[PDB]
């Protein structure tokens, strides 16, 4: 369970470093610094306005922004599910 | 698990072919090409603005658009859940 | 699994009959007929704009509208989860 | 299962007492009283407009509002999942 939690933190930090670089100048409210980025990627991970509120306005400037977010959503959402199920199993 | 992942891809492509045809002229930002369509159906599958942001404006032009989206949402969301649980078990 | 699917259909129809009556005149776009209602309660069940988009504008006219929606969300979301898990169990 | 349901209620009430105090004057539509607060934290827990609709406008006045909501979301969403799975097992 600890190895799963460690993998997500490393992925979350690398993704937020990547996102800061990619979309920080064009969209500074969302990815202007590692802080703003980690908060946006948590919001994207929970799914709240991931497309209409974040990806669609982003994709309008960066046409292939979906190559980052969709695989990010596929990985993090799977891992978070796997982590939460893992805690439940390592309790009974 | 591989058979589940293959079934979802085939369904996702057929649905995105269908959606392109159905709502591409009336709503080209959302379903104007197979690309735009696959991205919209992923967004609809995750549930983000599926009704207020997508289905309601669509249904306003195509009254029975819900005959496609609701069963699509029922199938894909079930399959994705089944696939993710399948990886955890295996 | 069949008994679970039957329970949800009966609940969904009764709730959509109730909602049509309660909020149909004040909010006809959302609950103006059993059809419009079943579609809104499915949207509410999936969670898409349940509060900001539906319950908050409703509660503004019907202060206690939350006595219907929150318990509806607690029951249907639990049952749908229980139904989907039930299919997975009755397969392995 | 009962102990899990009791833990969530205590956390939900304490969080709604905390939120009322913290953001009630600056955002009274959302956290103006324990009632308004419990309804907002249920909405935040379900995830509906948690950031764009709630946390972002809040954070604009309280820069570190995320120190309350993100850990609240991490705890309640985990507990609700654990509770619902618990009923299914029992
Ligand atoms: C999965 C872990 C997710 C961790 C999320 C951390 C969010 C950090 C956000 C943040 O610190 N700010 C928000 C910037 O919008 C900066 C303001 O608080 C000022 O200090
Ligand atoms: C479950 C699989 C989900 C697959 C998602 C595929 C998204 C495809 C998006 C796409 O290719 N475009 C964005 C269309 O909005 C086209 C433009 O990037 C060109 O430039
Ligand atoms: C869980 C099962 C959910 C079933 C959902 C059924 C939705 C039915 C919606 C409907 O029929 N209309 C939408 C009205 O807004 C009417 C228009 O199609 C006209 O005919
Ligand atoms: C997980 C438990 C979730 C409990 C949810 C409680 C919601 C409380 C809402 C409430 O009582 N009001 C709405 C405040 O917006 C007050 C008004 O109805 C008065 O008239
Ligand atoms: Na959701
Ligand atoms: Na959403
Ligand atoms: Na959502
Ligand atoms: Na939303
Ligand atoms: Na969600
Ligand atoms: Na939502």
């Amino acid at each position: 369970v600890g190895s799963v939690a460690a993998l997500l933190t490393v992925v979350f930090y690398i993704a937020a470093v990547m996102a800061t670089n990619l979309y920080g100048a064009t969209f500074p409210e969302w990815f202007g610094d590692l802080s703003k980025s980690l908060y946006t990627l948590f919001q994207v991970m929970t799914l709240e306005s991931w497309s209409m509120g974040i990806v669609r306005p982003v994709m309008n400037v960066h046409p292939n922004a979906w190559v980052f977010f969709i695989p990010f959503i596929m990985l993090t959402t799977f891992t978070v599910l796997n982590l939460f199920i893992g805690i439940i199993v390592d309790a009974m």
